């Protein structure tokens, strides 16, 4: 039954959630996953920038992936995304870990640490505004007059799917022409 | 002699060494006019690492290879902090920054508001220009060494910039998901 996943809500919230959370199902989330995430809008959006789930620990990361654990958690600050300064703290996405985990290897080409923390803290700052600029840009296009919840989570998978390919190439040229126009 | 004009008003120590510097850029194929245009010239060499191949092109040229709309093309091109506003077949253009700047077309065709696509840009541009200022530096320290003639940092920064440029693509990709991740969890 999915009355635990509706919760508190009444009349046409809850009709609409009902929907949706009928929807997500099919695209093989679970209960558990909804019930976790509110709104629960998002979920088979997420999966589409890599968040699929899973969590993981600073040491796993370590471990797993062979980098110097202190390191990697002043890495994890300088981006800043999770507080808990915990190294058995399971709350990073897994996708984040990864990538925190490759600062180690500009450092072992003789990159000088101080400096190789510093420019992911000035990368994250400059990224979470055009996160917040392309959040924006992408919901003008996907909300509609009138649209049910599932019409957004329905516009929304459409359209992040087709945006996706096109922004990891896209971030990667306009970084290189930057480093082109130094002086 | 011809060297001698591309030395400039240095004097001393200094001069020789950008003699020395000077003779090797020309070995690697950087024109006297490429020299003389950028000053200091000693990362010139590490300049195609980063996908300037010394090769121009003009913005009907790049509309038309890579498919964009030269209206839009200008708009991006101001967002990024280039060539102020040229001519359509003022050949000024460096082409990997026309193909990277043709991308736009693309969000656009998807139904994507023109205006947010090029504000997205200029949001992006002004973060990355800051980092890339952050990332000069930093390579910078690691090359320089006293006793360091000029020419041993311009071969210095070609061998630990061409190490670093594959790593670069794939780091900066993987911090805008992210924050995407984030946002969108957040
Ligand atoms: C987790 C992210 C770690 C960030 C690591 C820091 C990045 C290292 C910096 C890159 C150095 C390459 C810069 C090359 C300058 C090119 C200038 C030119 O000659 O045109
Ligand atoms: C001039 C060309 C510049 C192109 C910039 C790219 C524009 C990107 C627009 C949005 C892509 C971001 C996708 C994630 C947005 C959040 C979606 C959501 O949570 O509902
Ligand atoms: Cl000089």
């Amino acid at each position: 039954n999915i009355d635990d996943l509706l919760g508190d809500l009444g009349g046409t919230a809850r009709a609409e959630r009902a929907k949706l959370v009928e929807w997500l199902l099919e695209q093989g989330i679970t209960p558990d996953e909804i019930r976790a995430t509110n709104p629960p809008l998002l979920l088979a959006t997420r999966h589409l920038v890599g968040d699929d789930g899973t969590y993981v620990s600073a040491r796993e990361i370590s471990e797993n992936y062979g980098v110097d654990l202190e390191l990697l958690q002043r890495v994890q600050r300088a981006v800043g995304l999770a507080r808990v300064d915990d190294p058995d703290a399971v709350v990073h996405m897994r996708a984040d870990g990864e990538a925190a985990a490759r600062a180690q290897r500009f450092v072992e080409l003789g990159l000088n640490p101080d400096q190789v923390v510093l420019v992911v803290r000035v990368l994250a700052e400059g990224l979470s505004h055009a996160a917040e600029a392309m959040r924006y840009t992408a919901l003008e296009a996907i909300m509609r007059p009138g649209a049910t919840e599932l019409d957004i989570a329905k516009g929304s998978q459409a359209l992040v799917s087709q945006i996706v390919p096109l922004l990891g190439p896209m971030i990667q040229d306009m970084l290189f022409m930057q480093l082109r126009h130094m002086m």
